[PDB]
């Protein structure tokens, strides 16, 4: 129900150099709009992107996209999928980068691969302006993994485009979901040093307060969402598992079948209080207690719940919150799991 648009401007591009683009389903009758940023890891040098080129050319290419897709969970049009916004106006931007939506380097005789994914979300806002977005009063960059942490590194640069252009009644929210990574030691060594490299490889660019805090050669802070978001100035509302699969992949754990030994759960159990802490101060984050890499596009994202609130529930409470900070009753919108284990939630997702 999302008909694509490759990018007019075609000097903005995938990896490849083929068009980037956007799926779009407009809504008529509505102001807000949804434009969701699409994860899947990132590739940091040659060699990993051409393995990546091989067998995720979809991450890397718009030559092979489908003409439409459908929107599912926060992108599904039908209220009983999305209690939240079902009647928005709905963006899904793929993700053809590979380099957490911060590059801004193009394809050239220097470089094999163009990394153009900051360029891409700005285009994408520019070209949507001339197709209703223009008369939008809320614009939420949302986006999952490696499109959560783009929520992060680009929602204020949106804000900041849509000033510079003339559009200072839009406004502007974020909503990162499961890109919200701790730098942590590893259970077990042989990640960091990849985004390291590839800010460099991709000329990556990283929202300017944060920039300013860590300074030059140090940017790669501003990848993890607790060093990032008390920079922000967009309202930015956080959903993060308190063990992420992905999280715990870099930090080579793998929970499967026998018996947990002490260590291994200590440093579980060590993760999911440093995860609740960072969150400790983020008064819009709902953060269940689940060992998933399951995302807010998927259609029954209604199902989890923190303290009794589903995340559309805590959604459209921060929606009211921001109505023109006394907090709500019966409406929360600071949803953290304080149970240590994963799975002490009920409704975790199974699988
Ligand atoms: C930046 C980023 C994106 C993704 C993703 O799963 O999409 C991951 C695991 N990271 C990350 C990269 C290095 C270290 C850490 Cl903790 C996290
Ligand atoms: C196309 O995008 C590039 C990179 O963002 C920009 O430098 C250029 O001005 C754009 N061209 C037009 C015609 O807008």
């Amino acid at each position: 129900d999302l008909r694509l648009h490759l990018l007019l401007n075609t000097s903005v591009t995938c990896n490849d150099g083929s068009p980037a683009g956007y799926y779009l389903k407009e809504s008529r009758g509505s102001r807000r709009w949804l434009l969701f940023l699409e994860g899947g890891w990132y590739c940091f040098n040659r060699e990993n992107c051409d393995s990546r080129y091989d067998t995720m050319r979809r991450l890397m290419s718009s030559r092979d996209w489908p003409r439409t897709r459908t929107g599912t969970g926060i992108l599904s049009s039908q209220p009983e999928e999305n209690p939240y916004w079902w009647n928005a106006n709905m963006v899904f931007i793929p993700y053809c980068s590979s380099d957490v939506w911060s590059g801004a380097s193009s394809k050239s005789e220097k470089n094999e691969y163009a990394f153009m994914g900051a360029l891409i979300i700005q285009e994408v806002v520019r070209e949507l302006l001339g197709r209703g977005l223009s008369g939008a009063k809320v614009l939420l960059l949302a986006g999952s993994s490696a499109g959560g942490t783009g929520v992060l590194l680009n929602v204020d640069r949106v804000a900041e485009q849509l000033e510079k252009l003339g559009y200072p009644a839009i406004q502007v929210r974020g909503l990162a979901d499961s890109g919200w990574f701790l730098d942590n030691k590893q259970y077990r060594h042989t990640p960091t040093e990849a985004i390291r490299r590839g800010i460099r490889y991709w000329n990556g660019v990283v929202p300017e307060r944060c920039r300013r805090q860590f300074q030059e050669g140090e940017e790669w802070n501003c990848f993890f969402g607790y060093k990032v978001y008390p920079t922000l100035r967009s309202p930015v509302f956080v959903v993060q598992w308190l063990f992420d699969e992905a999280q715990l992949t870099v930090d080579n754990v793998h929970l499967t079948g026998q018996p947990v030994q002490e260590g291994l759960r200590l440093y579980i159990q060590n993760l999911g209080r440093e995860l609740r802490h960072t969150l400790k101060d983020v008064p819009a984050s709902f953060a269940p207690a689940c060992l998933s890499h399951e995302i807010i596009i998927r259609s029954h994202w209604t199902d989890v719940q923190v303290k009794g609130t589903s995340l559309p529930r805590a959604l459209h409470c921060w929606d009211r919150s921001l109505h023109d900070k006394t907090p709500l009753k019966g409406c929360p919108v600071h949803l953290v799991d304080s149970c240590p284990w994963p799975h002490c939630n009920p409704s975790c997702p199974t699988g």
